[PDB]
Parts: structure tokens; C-alpha cells; sequence
């Protein structure tokens, strides 16, 4: 069998990948208190209709700018009607990203937080291409997780039994995807690469054409 395409597919999908670690262990302790914060201030109706996506595995955060249901139709809702990025993102995960030129200053328009229960996932997609710019950055806080690239597996098991490519993300680590990565394949999250708590931040900038709502 041809698995030769595979190391190609894999080797394409890492030229798109870099990662550092940037939170120390009480960084992230700071950033987790302040997670726990939304996730209470949520919990008690303090946000607008839009800024909250509460589903069965996973429950979404999304502030500064946010998007309808995503066949690929996503579409951005107009201004005020998500929360706007919280200063304490500003303040102790964007900035340190600015310090440390992982993107410059005010590229991020767009802050979004994934919480995961043990046995939460995300479902193979890509990015909104029409709805942000490149590159993604997204930093992972409570545990240590595993993210999958080449998601083929989450649909026809028997055909192929493995993702292309499976990237650790450790607790206070950044991961930024661009390229081939963020545009020509899928990734997703598998259950039971989360068995406790895990939350995420993905830092973006929307697209000025981005179709709106
Ligand atoms: O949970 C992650 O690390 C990736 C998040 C993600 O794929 C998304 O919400 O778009
Ligand atoms: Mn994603």
C-alpha cells in the first residue's frame, strides 16, 4: 500500500504547525481562575445570546466577534451582539503572544473559549476559511490533550484506523496553524484524548469580507 502519501500529507501538515510554551504553571493557574470566571458569569446569564454555545461534549465562548451554525454557510454576527474580549485576555495571553512575536499587535479581533468535559471532542472541520485570516493560535490550559489533523478515521474506521497526524497540546502550550495545516486538511479532537477538563483559547482575526448576518 501507497504510505508513502501519508509521510507526504503529514510532512505538509507540520510545515504549518509551530509550537512553544509560554504559561508558566501559575500563568496558567491565573488564566484558568479567569476561565472558571466565564464559565460562572455564563452559568448566570451575564453575557448576550450569542456569546454562549452550550452543546452535550464541549461548551463555546465567544467574544469580540462570533458566527451562526457551522453546511459551510457560517456567517459573522453584526457588531455588539457577542461580548467583547475580556481585558484579562489582553492583558495575560494576548500580550504575551505580542511579547513574544507569535502574531503582532491587534491581529487579534476575536477570542474564543472551548471548555471540554472528560470524553468532549470536536468533529473533523476546517477552519472557517471565509471568516478568518491566517494563522490560528490557540492556547491549552487545565490538562494535557492531543489534537488530530486528517480526521478521515472519525467516519470510515475500518478503511483507516489513524488521523495523518496527532499534535500533543500541553497545559500552557501555544499552537499556531497556518498553510497546508489551517487550509488543506481537517483536524478535530478524540474523546478519549480528553479525560479531564481541558479548555482552549483560539485567538484570531476575522476576514474584513467576511459575509455577515
Ligand atoms: O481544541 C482545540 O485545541 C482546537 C479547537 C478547535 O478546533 C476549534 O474550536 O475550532
Ligand atoms: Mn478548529
Amino acid at each position: 500500500e501507497q504510505q508513502l502519501q501519508k509521510e507526504e500529507e503529514a510532512r505538509k501538515v507540520k510545515s504549518g504547525i509551530r509550537q512553544m510554551r509560554l504559561f508558566s504553571q501559575d500563568e496558567c493557574a491565573k488564566i484558568e481562575a479567569r476561565i472558571d470566571e466565564v464559565v460562572s458569569r455564563a452559568e448566570k446569564g451575564l453575557y448576550n445570546e450569542h456569546t454562549v454555545d452550550r452543546a452535550p461534549l464541549r461548551n463555546k465562548y465567544f467574544f469580540g466577534e462570533g458566527y451562526t451554525y457551522g453546511p459551510g454557510q457560517e456567517r459573522l454576527y453584526p457588531p455588539g451582539d457577542v461580548d467583547e474580549i475580556p481585558e484579562w485576555v489582553h492583558q495575560l495571553v494576548i500580550q504575551k503572544l505580542v511579547e513574544h512575536r507569535v502574531i503582532p499587535e491587534g491581529f487579534v479581533n476575536s477570542a474564543v473559549i472551548n471548555d471540554y468535559q472528560p470524553g468532549g471532542c470536536i468533529v473533523s472541520h476546517v477552519d472557517p476559511i471565509h471568516i478568518f485570516e491566517r494563522p490560528i493560535v490557540s492556547v491549552s490550559f487545565f490538562s494535557d490533550s492531543a489534537l488530530c489533523f486528517g480526521c478521515k478515521f472519525q467516519f470510515k474506521p475500518i478503511r483507516v484506523s489513524e488521523p495523518v497526524l496527532s499534535l500533543p497540546v500541553r497545559r500552557g502550550s501555544v499552537t499556531v496553524l497556518s498553510g497546508y495545516a489551517a487550509d488543506e486538511i481537517t483536524h478535530c479532537i478524540r474523546p478519549q484524548d480528553i479525560k479531564e477538563r481541558r479548555a482552549v483559547i483560539i485567538l484570531r482575526k476575522t476576514r474584513l469580507d467576511a459575509p455577515r448576518l
